[PDB]
């Protein structure tokens, strides 16, 4: 029941904004964890099962679709939240990846494309919006091909109702937000998606400042199909209600005829 003899801790894989996340080991089977520590002093979200939101966000996703990084089991401390997440071995985040490849091929990006969608879906299902998707928040199952979201601690439950709290990351976030301080959760959604989008496609984000964002007009920096320009540019519509549905994203043409993950990973990444 300590944390400390359950799991073995290993080294630091990252902290900030979110707090600070460990690698381990489950002592019972071995099982790979990550270990992610949360300051009660630094989590002004909250909710009940008294816990951060975060935790109640996860147990709402974690039911066994293999898109999310699971919630294992947590702990608390007079001062901080412990998490226990899955961890995949060999794994690398998406950021690094596409800092490691630069402009990913369409194939590829069709690939992650669609399974970023799978997830968000997943989530949405369960009643949680994540509000921070983008690179740095997708992992690689680097064996199977499989991408899986983490950090929900900038999440909410999903509602029909308007947003006026964000905390997530600014360049990933809406016109509507910079402007107006007010978003409603698919449509953000379908933008932070098209900013991925272009991400994996470009090897960068579309826009740095707020300027650009609100103008959203999208310069494309590397060759891109005219397919794939024109589903960003569709989910990178000014107006919220402008922006395609994730019915309207997977029956895209340039989404059509996906590979599964286990080839993906034997044509990309093996
Ligand atoms: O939940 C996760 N992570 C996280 C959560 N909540 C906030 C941040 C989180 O991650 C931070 C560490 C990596 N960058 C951000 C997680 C599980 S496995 C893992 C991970 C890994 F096993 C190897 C390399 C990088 C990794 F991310 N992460």
């Amino acid at each position: 029941e300590p944390l400390e003899s359950q799991y073995q801790v290993g080294p630091l894989l990252g902290s900030g904004g979110f707090g600070s996340v460990y690698s381990g080991i489950r002592v019972s089977d071995n099982l790979p964890v990550a270990i992610k520590h949360v300051e009660k002093d630094r989590i002004s979200d909250w909710g009940e099962l008294r816990v951060p939101m975060e935790v109640v966000l996860l147990k709402k996703v974690s039911s066994g679709f293999s898109g999310v990084i699971r919630l294992l089991d947590w702990f608390e401390r007079p001062d901080s939240f412990v998490l226990i997440l899955e961890r995949p071995e060999p794994v690398q985040d998406l950021f690094d990846f596409i800092t490691e490849r630069g402009a990913l091929q369409e194939e590829l990006a069709r690939s992650f494309f669609w399974q970023v969608l799978e997830a968000v879906r997943h989530c949405h299902n369960c009643g949680v919006l994540h509000r921070d998707i983008k690179d740095e928040n997708i992992l690689i199952d680097l064996n199977r091909g499989e991408l899986k979201l983490i950090d929900f601690g900038s999440g909410a439950l999903l509602k029909d109702t308007v947003y006026t709290d964000f905390d997530g990351t600014r360049v990933y976030s809406p016109p509507e937000w910079i402007r107006y301080h007010r978003y409603h959760g698919r449509s953000a959604a379908v933008w932070s998606l098209g900013i991925l989008l272009y991400d994996m496609v470009c090897g960068d984000i579309p826009f740095e400042h707020d300027e650009e964002i609100i103008r959203g007009q999208v310069f494309f920096r590397q060759r891109v199909s005219s397919e794939c320009q024109h589903l960003i540019r569709w989910c990178l519509a000014l107006r919220p209600s402008d922006r395609p549905t994730f019915e309207e994203i997977q029956n895209h043409p340039w989404m059509q005829d996906v590979l599964l993950p286990q080839e993906t990973a034997e044509i990309h990444l093996h």
